């Protein structure tokens, strides 16, 4: 092949012809930091809906998880790579088979909706129709029907949840992966990231010049954008909970964290060798549907990282490959 292969031996252990189809939503978050999540002990209710599901035992919180880098351009390809953070090279990620390539080869129906930027190369070998731009409205050339609920005409992450039934109905009796790439908490204009229903921590910074504004007002806008992400995740889970013909899962991880003025540093993008802990520390949640066959994995001693995503996706689709032996995952393989 023209691709550097990592999982040429991959095969599904079971398929939808002998068991329920698998339906997974992977949410690629944006700029959310683990220590501003109420489920990791932040002293403000930034994730009220997820916290209620954690209390019920329906969502599992993996705690302080480490991102591989500090921007979507660096982190998103690595999140779907077989390489892992220590061998990853952003300049040559396009040349390797990635986990989406493997799943597509094995017949999983993949949809990637993007309200952020794009898939950073991950979707480039799949047909164009499996990637959908959700950062533009239809007349702008995209697909998002929820862009005109705010004065910035900014497209909202919840627009990506509109009529996901169309994809499910088009792929009867097949395994399905839906990736939703959020705008999330990207700054510096945090106040533009959420509709007025989520303007709850007040007052907010309404300038892109964050070091000018009072620190707490920057943080208030950031925390309001987390509330909107908590609502997006709740709506995603509510949709999956209705898909009772499938075994379902929702995995959420941010691409990196964010500095909010500690030691004078704001935003993200610092070289990972020098980046402060706040830029590398991300939340990670897993929801599983009713009667799930899956079990949450034993925690690594140092906590989880983005390197666990690729083996987790393979385990959720019953894919057997030597490429994920010895590798950490958030759920165990089914035997
Ligand atoms: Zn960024
Ligand atoms: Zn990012």
């Amino acid at each position: 092949t023209e691709t550097i292969m990592h999982a040429n031996d991959a095969i599904q252990k079971t398929t939808a012809s002998t068991r329920k189809p698998r339906l997974v939503v992977m949410v690629v978050g944006e700029t959310a930091r683990a220590d501003h999540a109420s489920f990791n002990g932040y002293q403000r209710a930034t994730f009220p809906h997820m916290d209620k599901l954690i209390g019920l035992g329906q969502v599992h919180n993996f705690g302080n998880v480490t991102s591989c880098g500090t921007s979507a351009a660096y982190s998103v390809p690595c999140m779907f790579s077989y390489l892992g953070a220590e061998k990853y090279d952003v300049d040559t990620a396009d040349y390797h088979e990635n986990v989406i390539d493997t799943l597509d080869r094995l017949g999983v129906a993949i949809l990637w909706r993007d309200n952020n930027s794009d898939s950073k190369g991950v979707m480039n070998r799949l047909p164009a129709k499996q990637y959908q731009d959700y950062k533009n409205s239809p007349l702008q050339g995209g697909n998002n029907t929820i862009c005109h609920t705010n004065p910035y005409d900014e497209c909202r992450d919840v627009g990506m949840l509109v009529d996901l039934d169309d994809h499910v109905k088009a792929h009867a009796n097949q395994d399905i992966l839906i990736v939703l790439h959020q705008m999330g908490n990207h700054g510096p204009a945090y106040y533009k990231r959420y509709d007025d229903e989520f303007a709850q921590f007040l007052p907010v910074c309404t300038s892109s010049e964050l070091a000018e504004c009072e620190r707490q007002t920057v943080i208030n806008a950031y925390d309001n954008a987390l509330l909107a992400t908590d609502d997006f995740l709740k709506q995603t889970i509510d949709w999956l909970a209705a898909q009772t013909h499938a075994d379902t899962a929702m995995l959420y991880l941010s691409d990196h964290g964010e500095s909010l003025g500690e030691k004078g540093v704001y935003l993200h993008g610092m070289p990972k060798a020098f980046a402060p802990k706040e830029q590398l520390s991300i939340p990670a949640l897993l929801w599983l549907g009713a009667d799930t066959p899956f079990a949450v994995a034993n925690s690594p001693t140092a906590g989880f990282s983005h390197d666990a995503i690729t083996p987790t996706l393979l385990n959720l689709f019953d894919v057997s490959t030597q490429a994920t032996a010895d590798k950490t995952a958030f759920v165990n393989p089914l035997d």
